[PDB]
């Protein structure tokens, strides 16, 4: 528990420190990026880098991936009815499918799939991936600021791992996850990711904005996280984008 | 024969004529475009958009579908070996999946799956989806400027039927093959096609550009054909999208 809030495993690869502090501006957080081809990280603000916070929407890929591999939704079908309840954004009182629900962050899809998920896979997966503090508690929104807490660092870490390794996670169901999470695509390179966002007491506590890169040299994941200033998932994706660019990750 | 170089069939839709003779310059064609929205066309160069040529590489769209349908290739796995056969481009001198053969137009690939195909098959297909005079002559590259011939408006008008319409095509199959389509993504719109080129003693004679623009707001399916001038591929995409731009479509 006293070390339940922090990663602290060493680096088995090669990393440098970056200073991206300007872009950040006003908001505090951390910056971290892996390069398939160098087998190398690049971190700023690796402090701020291994604290653990909730992952917040960031965990609906994982939730996809979990409803992929048990049959929940599939290619050919992944829509869920929606229950007629007004909910505080309209993109969500709607039918919605994994793209959809993915795009717009339709808590209830993937609570609805949460729903349907045994205790014991969840924990295995979590255990298998490495994911943070492993730590379900009372198994109801865990991932929502509750128990489950991941680091800055190891978004990057599990998520490249999951993806890139042979799980006995399916090529296609990682295809179609990975459909779910395109956001923008030109000449140059196809940008994913998926954004979180906390409220508390009508502030902004903690922004994520996890994804990666596709270019035609190299392959890159990457993760920002907020805790302080405008620590919001939008505020996150912005920072994201433009310490990509100017990394010259994005031309 | 007499009518099998003419797509006569009068609109049972509205339709509004164009002038893009300016963005066309010295290239002579037809552009044709389909509103899911307005169920209207709208079609610059009407007498050449009815005239039928050889499909060149656009073909590949059906060939991709039907390799598809019958299993040849998978959401699973989609790759080919290469048979190493030195070929003119590079980018065919490797492995392929779905994505890499049509992005990179990959003659080799999609004629190994054209040869699983029974005749039969084929013909029924072409039957059913009204593919231009349905022509298969010898069955050997038949796409390639040999016996099979269809018009730019009838380039729109079956893509649009095969994807739009509930036919014995599986949800998946569409959106594997729309995966393997996918060339720009932004805010605003998600834009699907694919080129053909013609050479003939050294000279483009045959250029199509056929697609399909997903905003939030409509859907299009559209195409492009040269017939003189630079009639290349490329050239069709180009005057594509300053048309699409210009009315706004990529807005
Ligand atoms: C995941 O982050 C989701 N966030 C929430 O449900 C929470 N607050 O949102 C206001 C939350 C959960 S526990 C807690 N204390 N607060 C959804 N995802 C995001 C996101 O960043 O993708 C949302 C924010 N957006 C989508 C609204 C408009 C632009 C950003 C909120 S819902
Ligand atoms: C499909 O159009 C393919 N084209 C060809 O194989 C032919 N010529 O290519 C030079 C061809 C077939 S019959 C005939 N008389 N000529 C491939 N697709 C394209 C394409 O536009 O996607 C290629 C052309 N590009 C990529 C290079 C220059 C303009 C665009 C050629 S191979």
């Amino acid at each position: 528990s006293i070390t339940d809030y922090n990663y602290k495993k060493p680096l088995h690869n090669d990393y440098q420190i970056l200073d991206k502090s300007k872009i950040f501006g006003s908001n505090s957080g951390s910056f971290v990026m892996y390069s398939m081809a160098a087998d190398a990280y690049y971190i700023y603000n690796e402090k701020e880098s291994r604290k653990r916070y909730s992952p917040n929407s960031t965990y609906k890929i994982y939730l996809a991936m979990f409803g992929l591999d048990r049959h929940i939704i599939n290619d050919e079908n992944s829509r869920m009815s929606w229950n007629h309840k007004h909910y505080p954004f309209d993109a969500w009182n709607k039918e919605q499918d994994l793209n959809t629900a993915m795009q717009n962050s339709v808590n209830w899809y993937f609570e609805r799939i949460s729903d349907q998920i045994p205790k014991n896979y969840t924990a295995t997966q979590l255990k298998q991936l490495n994911y943070g503090n492993k730590n379900l508690g009372s198994y109801k929104s865990y991932w929502m600021e509750d128990s489950l807490k991941i680091s800055n660092l190891e978004q990057v870490i599990v998520f490249k791992n999951m993806m890139e390794q042979n799980n006995h996670f399916s090529k296609k169901a990682k295809n179609q996850l990975s459909s779910s999470l395109l956001i923008k695509k030109n000449e140059k390179y196809e940008l994913y990711g998926k954004t979180g966002t906390g409220i508390v007491n009508g502030k902004y506590n903690n922004g994520w904005f996890v994804g990666y890169v596709i270019t035609n040299h190299d392959k890159y994941y990457f993760a920002t996280h907020l805790s302080d200033g405008k620590p919001s998932g939008k505020n996150a994706e912005l920072i994201s984008e433009k310490i990509l660019k100017e990394m010259g990750v994005l031309n």
